[PDB]
């Protein structure tokens, strides 16, 4: 299964910052997940938390945001770390000011058209359905804080991503009964991870390389 | 069709007050829509912005939002009108801190227990999947500001709440070929009003009690 660095390694170097995904990626992971929030210009800023000391993040520009956080790394910075990684895939979850999502979304599909080795997770159902539709060849993955497989018939997704705590032996053949890729979050325990590869899970989501690099086999 | 007070009667009164709600409903209107945030202790604040002088809703006390705002309703003091006009229906819109819609879902189910002339409407799919698990009974719609059709299939809801400029012959087709109340949004022009129950909609929510009150022969 695929093992995946949470922000990158976040407990080696500060998360979601190039260093942090560039550590995850020397450690052996298959790819690291990333959180972004569009900037008031349109650049998709890799951070975690919507707000900032001068504002949220859709109401600041990105060099506004850059010049008060140096480390704030944008989208295409990350991505380009698939040229030292040429294996590496990017796991990008687009975070909605929902209501905004929608827009976001065809915005995050034009930057990521054609581009390989990327997948787009959200929690917003909204944002997944605008996204496929802007780029019908842009993989997508489902996120899920609390069971909400009712809607992925509707959703055109190739993933669901759900909490660790929603992954049951039962819950895990529904999505397979739907031929869907399921990557949890976030997993940081070796006792969860093992209960969860053992259900055959195709990917984790963690904070811990340690914990991920020895799954699968 | 049904004709509905947008925030009662916007121009006559303070929206979402109590007055304004009384004077839709004097004015001859089937019911209102109302919208509804939850507040840190779990009461539902009457009111459209989020954001409030003492911080976000959710972080504040009802009693200090209260006294802050001292017109500020709670949804059982609009439901209450129904005494006086036990005809009116209200359609409460329940506004999520998306993320926190399940939790403020849940809530409300529970308030709403078994009440009558009461359905609930939410832009949040997740909502609506949690206020259905939680309240099977209670009438539900689906508020679009862009056509996301394609999640109705997999929504627990009676009704579909599109803006107007979504409501054309073919999308209400569409509606109707799955038996879906269609209630558009927000109609204060004669002209739109007209082209909207030409197709055949079910009701109309608008800020102008006079555009809405000739509509239906």
């Amino acid at each position: 299964p695929l093992r995946l660095g949470h922000r990158g390694a976040p407990l080696k170097a500060k998360e979601n910052t190039l260093e942090s995904f560039r550590l995850a990626l020397e450690a052996g992971l298959d790819g690291v997940e990333l959180d972004v929030w569009p900037t008031r210009d349109g650049v998709f800023a890799v951070r975690h938390d919507p707000d900032t000391p001068l504002g949220p993040v859709f109401q600041v520009d990105y060099a506004d945001l850059k010049a008060q956080e140096p480390d704030l790394p944008r989208l295409e910075e990350v991505l380009a770390l698939k040229e030292a990684f040429p294996q590496a895939v990017f796991n990008v979850e687009l975070k909605s000011f929902p209501g905004l999502g929608e827009e976001a979304a065809r915005r995050l599909a034009a930057l990521l058209r054609g581009r390989e080795g990327v997948w787009v997770s959200s929690f917003d159902p909204l944002a997944l359905l605008a996204l496929r539709k802007a780029a019908p060849g842009l993989p997508l993955g489902f996120l899920m804080a609390e069971d909400h497989s009712a809607l992925l018939p509707c959703l055109g997704v190739e993933a669901v991503h759900p909490h660790h705590a929603l992954v049951t032996e039962e819950a895990v053949a529904g999505w397979r009964k739907r031929g869907l890729f399921v990557v949890a979050w976030t997993v940081n325990e070796e006792g969860e991870a093992r209960r969860l590869l053992a259900l055959g899970l195709d990917g984790l989501i963690g904070d811990r390389p340690e914990v991920l690099l020895p799954l699968g086999g």
